[PDB]
């Protein structure tokens, strides 16, 4: 079972990170979520019931990435993934991919990250 | 065997969605098709007749993206997946991937979509 | 005096447009800011108070991007030039692009928009 | 009169050209407009009839694009300015810019065209 | 075995295609190609007489994209994986994607294409 | 007479700069030309005769570009302005900018050039 | 006279900023830099002594963006203006473009920042 | 398992090659490291403490990237996956991807690199 249900880039301004500093001023997190879904029955009856709503997912994800200030982004996608896992038993399975393509690192990269899969149980 | 035979970004303007206002104005629906085919007799012959025209295949999705409108894009992948394997035989597999990269959704991302992977049978 | 000081591709998700679906799912407007401003004293002496805060123009846009929703873009740029040009004597004239990259147009375009240029009085 | 109001990187398929296989086979077409008009009276007032709707627009730049296939970009340019003037008597001026960004030149660039700009009498 | 030496999006304008006017006017063809290859000698050593020359690769490909005209992709790209693992006894394995981006298809999308591995035996 | 003829983005690999090194390596110039002329009687006629055609253009500055290695861009852009002006009369004035994406410099931009633009007598 | 010398789109990771977070953590600021300099005598000689050379001008921004921390981009620019005119006669003119795309402020946009033009006297 | 810790895009200045021009002039190397580390303890307790510092990790890149120049890209690959296997204990596998966007080789491509992946044991 191949299929997927995704949201990518989703983009919002938010005060993590491990530092002071950062949480003062705050930045941008990129966000990107699949999630593992059987969509057959959903292609078959093309009902929306049959499938999982991603303005839903989107929202979900909103609320956290622009809720209160955590440290990590391992924290922030944990409970990305086990909210979207609780809610949709659709989603066999949740991908959440969080960067800081801006963080607190004298440097020039495109981004720094962490990615984790967490299945539904 | 892991050869393929892909359409990138292909972008159809249509009017699918499951909110009514979507369906009235419309949008840009793109389409990423990827066919699992044994490349290898086209490799060694150059002849059109040995692997699949994805011409042929650019018009199958395309009267399928720009023509009636539906609800999900689930239900159009796989009419597109379910086209593509009924009239290909050289088709082990059909993977459809539909971003809508601009939904009603109040936010910033770059897209929103679905992703299935459907082998012939 | 060609000093400038600007914001460039802001980002926001409103509800403006002539069309009633247009207010009701709504979309993502793109906006570009720049000021006519002499910033040679702000350059000798460092001083944020020798200039114009962009925070605070970002604000100004933000609000009437984010507020109320109108019929043309032309009313959301000269509302904002207007807003700009009041509140700081500094800009010498104000310049809004703004642009609608998903309108409900049938097509294939990277976007519409309108540009206005309105000199402080 | 700085005002303008814009159709960036309309893109359409068509078998415009001078060589006898680039009319057969075809290619895109990139099209900027950009229209000079006083947007004052449209921005004060907020009807969408004191400024030129660009939906008018674009359909008569596609008309053009997308119909009998000419020779020079320079003529469907002349086509496109001379119709939006003639139709609209608050564009002041127009300005067509055309991109055939995968000419039948053998190299490697981002692209080959011409703009023209021309009063509204 | 996960270690690969790549040449990415490498550009080359030929005159391949099973249509008549796409050999006459030509086109650009890009070309992706990966070898699967044991690095960890070359990276204990960094003699690069341990290693495979990537120039030498580079050559290998574009005297076949930019030489006589064929049909196929496929072939292409099987007389390019077939003429790696015949030179190079370190290259267990040769992945070549070969992409039209501009193919003779009425529409939109980023590109069309074929992708094969081919083990070195 | 703003009426223009362009190309954009024309790349060469060619072997000039002022370091011994520069020459022995070479690297990608990027270049962009852009011509002004009258193109209404082209507009009207849509004879390819009553305009500039723009594949000569490409060959004058290919043959410049890849052609013997000099020292300066400047010199470069001046041995094309001159050779474009010479061969045309239509031309009324030639701006040639030629950029080095990956010079030998030490650090982090998109590039270095210069540009010039010279009138036709 | 209208020739030019440009360094674009430099990219430093600096200190400066009015927010004392800024300075803490730092950011990356984009320069942009055009030297109105003739560049007749250079193109006609070839020799890198009749015109203005790029490398040391890289090294002059380099050295005042990544240098002693200050307020507004406005003293950095001008730092920048008056290094480069002070040390080259040839420069007639000087912009300086600087762009903070990631700053303390909340929102979605592609940058903000200011632009001098300051003439060589 | 399949978490990660990622860095994407880093890019060094750096004179490392085969060919003597190219340790002399330099040139830009990509980077992209990519860690295999379990982000569960870190998700659920949000202290840094539980999981790999990527700052710590892009100077240990860094330190190598732009210190002693070397021959082959998988020596710095090699140097890099086997500095950070040894320094931390949570990292079960190391993926080092090097890329040379701009190297001596006559052509037009994205980039030419190798990939290794290395486990900790
Ligand atoms: N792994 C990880 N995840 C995060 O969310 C942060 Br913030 C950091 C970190 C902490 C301090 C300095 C640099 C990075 N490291
Ligand atoms: N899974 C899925 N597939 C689609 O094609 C649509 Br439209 C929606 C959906 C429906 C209502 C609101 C938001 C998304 N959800
Ligand atoms: N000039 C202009 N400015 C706007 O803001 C809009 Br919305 C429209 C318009 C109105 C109806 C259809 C298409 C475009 N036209
Ligand atoms: N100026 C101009 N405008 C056009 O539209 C074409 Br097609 C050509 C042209 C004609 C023949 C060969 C190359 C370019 N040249
Ligand atoms: N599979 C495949 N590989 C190629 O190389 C070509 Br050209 C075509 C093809 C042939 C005719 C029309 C459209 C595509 N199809
Ligand atoms: N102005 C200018 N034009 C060129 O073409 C070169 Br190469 C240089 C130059 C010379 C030496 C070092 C750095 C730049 N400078
Ligand atoms: N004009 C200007 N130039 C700068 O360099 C800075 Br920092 C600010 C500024 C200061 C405080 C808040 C927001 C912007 N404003
Ligand atoms: N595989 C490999 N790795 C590297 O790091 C280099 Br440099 C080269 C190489 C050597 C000489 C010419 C072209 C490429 N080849």
């Amino acid at each position: 079972m191949q299929d997927t249900i995704f949201l990518k880039g989703m983009r919002f301004y938010g005060y993590h990170g491990a530092l002071s500093a950062e949480n003062e001023i705050g930045q941008i997190f990129k966000v990107d979520v699949t999630l593992k879904v059987d969509l057959s029955e959903a292609g078959r009856t093309d009902n929306v019931i049959d499938t999982v709503h991603y303005g839903e997912v989107f929202e979900e994800v909103k609320s956290i990435m622009e809720g209160k200030a955590v440290n990590l982004l391992e924290h922030l996608a944990e409970r990305i993934a086990n909210r979207i896992n609780s809610q949709y038993n659709r989603v066999m399975e949740t991908k959440v991919r969080i960067t800081k393509e801006n963080p607190p690192i004298p440097g020039h990269y495109d981004g720094v990250g962490i990615e984790i899969v967490r299945e539904n149980k």
